[PDB]
C-alpha cells in the first residue's frame, strides 16, 4: 500500500539506481499536494463550508476534522501543523507553509524538511527500496536502489491503463486515488514517465485523454455528490 507521494516520488525514479533522475521544484511542490489530498481522503481535512455561496475553492478555508495519527510520520508532521495553526488557512498557502516559500519568521516552523530522506525510508520500510551505503572514487554517499521491481511496474501499468482500456468517458467514475494520481503526477511532472515506454497511438491517446482531465473544472467538478472538495482545489492549485 502506497501514499500518493510514494507513487509519485516512484514515477519519478527512472532506472534502478536514480542517478538520471532529478530532484526540482515541480516535485516537491507536488509533494506536498500529494499530502494534503491523503489527508482529505483518509477524513483528516475538509474545505470549510459556511460561506460558499461566494466562494472558489482556492478562496475556502481547510478544517481540520480529525488529529488522528495515521502512521506516516510527514502524514503526521503535515497534519499536526494544520491543528495548530489558526485561524485557518487555504489550500495554496498550506502548499506554500509546507514547503517553506515564505520569508516570513513566523511561518518557517511549518516548512517540512528531508522530504527524500524521509520518504525513500518509508520505502525501505515497506520494501520496495534498499539501502548501499557507498564509497565512491569522489565522495561517499548512501543509496537506495530500487528492489522491488514488481510494484513499480504495477505502478506503471495502473497509471498507463487509466487513460487507455480502462478508459471511461466520465471521470468520477474512476477511483479518486487513482484520479489525484494522475493530476498530481503532471503537476509533478513525472507523469510523462509512464508514457514514454508507449507506442506512439497510445502515446497521443493517453495525452489527447490527459489534457482532457486537465480541461475539466473543478469548480463544476466538486460539485458531483461523494467527491473531495480539497482534492479539486488542490486540483486547482496547480492549474
Amino acid at each position: 500500500r502506497l501514499t500518493l507521494m510514494e507513487e509519485v516520488l516512484l514515477l519519478g525514479l527512472k532506472d534502478r539506481e536514480g542517478y538520471t533522475s532529478f530532484w526540482n521544484d515541480c516535485i516537491s511542490s507536488g509533494l506536498r499536494g500529494c499530502m494534503l489530498i491523503e489527508l482529505a481522503l483518509r477524513g483528516r481535512l475538509q474545505l470549510e463550508a459556511c460561506g460558499m455561496r461566494r466562494k472558489s475553492l482556492l478562496t475556502r478555508k481547510v478544517i481540520c476534522k480529525s488529529d488522528a495519527p495515521t502512521g506516516d510520520v510527514l502524514l503526521d508532521e503535515a497534519l499536526k501543523h494544520v491543528k495548530e495553526t489558526q485561524p485557518p488557512e487555504t489550500v495554496q498557502n498550506w502548499i506554500e507553509l509546507l514547503s517553506g516559500e515564505t520569508w516570513n519568521p513566523l511561518k518557517l516552523h511549518y516548512q517540512l524538511r528531508n522530504v527524500r530522506e524521509r520518504l525513500a525510508k518509508n520505502l525501505v520500510e515497506k520494501g520496495v527500496l534498499t539501502t548501499e551505503k557507498q564509497n565512491f572514487l569522489l565522495f561517499d554517499m548512501t543509496t537506495h536502489p530500487l528492489t522491488n521491481n514488481n510494484i513499480k511496474q504495477r505502478l506503471i501499468k495502473k497509471v498507463q491503463e487509466a487513460v487507455l482500456d480502462k478508459w471511461v468517458n466520465d471521470p468520477h467514475r474512476m477511483d479518486r486515488r487513482l484520479l489525484a494520481l494522475i493530476y498530481l503526477a503532471h503537476a509533478s511532472d513525472v507523469l510523462e514517465n509512464a508514457f514514454a515506454p508507449l507506442l506512439d497511438e497510445q502515446y497521443d491517446l493517453a495525452t489527447k485523454r490527459v489534457r482532457q482531465l486537465l480541461d475539466l473544472d473543478p469548480e463544476v467538478e466538486c460539485l458531483k455528490a461523494n467527491t473531495n472538495e480539497v482534492l479539486w482545489a488542490v486540483v486547482a492549485a496547480f492549474t
